[PDB]
This record gives C-alpha cells, sequence and structure tokens, in this order.
C-alpha cells in the first residue's frame, strides 16, 4: 500500500565489506541508492533487502532498505544523500514523499552469506537478492528442518547446533514461495552465489 510521508538525508559512507547499515549489508550499494526506515517499518529487520519506489518532488527513484532510523516516525524515510538529491533539493533538508514496497523487483540470483564466527555450535545466515520479505529460513537437520531465528541485524541464527558437512538451506519468502539451497559451505564472510530465484526472469 502507498505510504505518504517525508524524507531527510544521511550517509553510510563508503563502508566496509562486512556490515553496512542495520541490515548488515555486505557492501554499501555502488549506485548509493539506499534508505533507513522507521522502527515499526523496520519490523525487526524483516524489511531488509527489500526495495522502495520513493516518489519525490523531482520524480521517483528506487532505493534498497538498508538501515533502521530509530529517530524516524512512520512515513519518515532517511534517504541516502544521493537519493535525496535526485528526489529534491539538498538544501531543503526535508521533502514530501510517497512510497511503495516493490513487489518482486528484477534482480540477480539468490546469494547466501555465512556470518563471521559461525561454526557448527552457532551460525548466522544472510539471504541476499531474494527480492521480497523472508518469513522462514531453515537448515536441514537429518530429515527435518531446523528453523533459524531472525535477528534485528539482517541475519538468521541457529538456536541449536547443526550437523557437519555441506548445508542444505530452505528459504521461504513472504509469498509462500520457497527455494532449497544445497551444498552451502560453512565459510564465514563469503558470499556464496546460487542459481536459484524466487521468481523467473522476464
Ligand atoms: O551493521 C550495523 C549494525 O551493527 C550491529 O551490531 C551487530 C554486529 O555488526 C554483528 O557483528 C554482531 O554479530 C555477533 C552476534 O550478535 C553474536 O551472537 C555472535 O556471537 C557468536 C560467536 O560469533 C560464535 O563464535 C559463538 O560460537 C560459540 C558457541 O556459542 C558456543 O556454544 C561454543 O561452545 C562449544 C564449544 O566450542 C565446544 O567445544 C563444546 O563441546 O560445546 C560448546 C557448547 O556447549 O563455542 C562457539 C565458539 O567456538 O557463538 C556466539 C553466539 O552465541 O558474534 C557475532 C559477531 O561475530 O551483532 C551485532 C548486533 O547484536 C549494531 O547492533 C547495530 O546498531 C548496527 O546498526
Amino acid at each position: 500500500m502507498t505510504t505518504h510521508g517525508r524524507a531527510t538525508h544521511y550517509s553510510l559512507g563508503q563502508g566496509n565489506t562486512i556490515a553496512n547499515g542495520n541490515c548488515s549489508m555486505p557492501a554499501v550499494p555502488a549506485d548509493r541508492m539506499y534508505v533507513a526506515v522507521s522502527s515499526p517499518e523496520y519490523s525487526g529487520a524483516a524489511a531488509c533487502g527489500t526495495f522502495l519506489d520513493v516518489t519525490g518532488p523531482k520524480g521517483t527513484v528506487r532505493v534498497q532498505v538498508a538501515d533502521q532510523c530509530h529517530g524516524c516516525e512512520v512515513g519518515h524515510l532517511n534517504l541516502s544523500e544521493e537519493a535525496f538529491r535526485a528526489l529534491g533539493d539538498f538544501n531543503a533538508g526535508i521533502i514530501p514523499i510517497s512510497y511503495v514496497t516493490v513487489r518482486d523487483p528484477a534482480g540477480p540470483t539468490v546469494a547466501i552469506r555465512v556470518k563471521e564466527g559461525s561454526s557448527r555450535w552457532w551460525a548466522g545466515l544472510q539471504v541476499l537478492n531474494a527480492g521480497n520479505r523472508i518469513d522462514r529460513v531453515e537448515i536441514q537437520a537429518g530429515r527435518q528442518w531446523l528453523p533459524l531465528t531472525r535477528t534485528d541485524y539482517g541475519y538468521w541464527v541457529t538456536p541449536s547446533p547443526i550437523q557437519d558437512g555441506p548445508l542444505t538451506v530452505k528459504v521461504t519468502d513472504q509469498y509462500g514461495r520457497a527455494v532449497v539451497l544445497p551444498g552451502l559451505r560453512m565459510a564465514p564472510g563469503e558470499i556464496q552465489r546460487t542459481a536459484s530465484r524466487f521468481y523467473p526472469v522476464h
């Protein structure tokens, strides 16, 4: 649904290659089109990875939800400086906006990043390029599926130890669509590409 609100500007800088913004992006977007949302809209990092089409005075740009703006109220987006300048005048400081969460945006294949410090005793998984909100991330334990806990920093963590060897991970989005990612390695910090998609390329 269309949310009507306002926008201020801030920056995540050049960032690092580990964690950028509250969603813990592996990198600050090269196009510098990102946004921090209010705490209720952040929804415990459930909005991480999703994209917003934000309509401003000078048009409409697409930005990736990347961070949590604790000081922002509902409807108040904290845009990147580049996204702000493209929508309105930078000297204005505040601009009137309206935005929607993009449903199934065109993007690359799903990628999984195992967090630093992850072992068989404890592991954190980050799902990338899913396109939409993710409701469920599970690791295969024998013939059953061990559900992971959604953290408020963009990762999914194990509530209990997992088996050794390659990981078989099932990810389910907000639309009930699920993909299974076999052969995932316990490699902390690495972005593991896949050939899986929640929706086809057209
Ligand atoms: O990006 C901007 C935002 O940043 C947020 O801050 C984040 C931060 O970026 C992020 O890095 C951080 O992530 C940390 C997790 O929160 C934390 O839980 C995690 O701790 C792990 C640890 O990495 C892991 O090594 C450890 O494994 C233990 C295991 O627990 C223990 O059971 C096991 O013991 C077994 C023995 O090894 C075994 O011999 C014996 O037989 O059995 C034992 C068990 O019975 O030992 C292993 C180690 O070998 O587990 C812990 C968790 O329990 O570390 C992460 C970092 O690496 O999270 C931050 C958020 O909380 C800001 O908060 C936000 O404001 C910014 O916007």
